[PDB]
């Protein structure tokens, strides 16, 4: 028998949000990736033409939420698109890019009996 496997909106937010939870918790890790980044905001003009695809903790929040996600990888994707927007912009030697790794190797760490958990 072959099928591919159904996930309820409620379901997949008591799954996924410890593992949110803990990339938030970093602090002061998280902090420039809880809302948006606002070029305007941050005098960075550019950001929009090599970040084509935004990504932050507050969208992918108010995505699991919502229940604007169906499958446990799909925000998953969301999360490694976050971080290599950030791995992407900034210099290896700064600020953001050194958050960013810090909250990749946390994700990793939380993910991966989640997602074992999951199937
Ligand atoms: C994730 O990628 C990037 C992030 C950021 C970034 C975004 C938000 C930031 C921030 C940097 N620095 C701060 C200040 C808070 C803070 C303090 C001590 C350490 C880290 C953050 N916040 C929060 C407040 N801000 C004030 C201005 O309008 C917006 C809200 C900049 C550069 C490149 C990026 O691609």
């Amino acid at each position: 028998s072959m099928r591919k496997k159904i996930f309820k909106p409620e379901e997949l937010r008591q799954a996924l949000m410890p593992t949110l939870e803990a990339l938030y918790r970093q602090d002061p890790e998280s902090l420039p990736f809880r809302q948006p980044v606002d070029p305007q905001l941050l005098g960075i003009p550019d950001y929009f033409d090599i970040v084509k695809n935004p990504m932050d903790l507050s969208t992918i929040k108010r995505k699991l939420d919502t229940g604007q996600y169906q499958e446990p990888w799909q925000y998953v994707d969301d999360v490694w698109l976050m971080f290599n927007n950030a791995w992407l912009y900034n210099r290896k030697t700064s600020r953001v890019y050194k958050f960013c790794s810090k909250l990749a190797e946390v994700f990793e760490q939380e993910i991966d009996p989640v997602m074992q958990s999951l199937g």
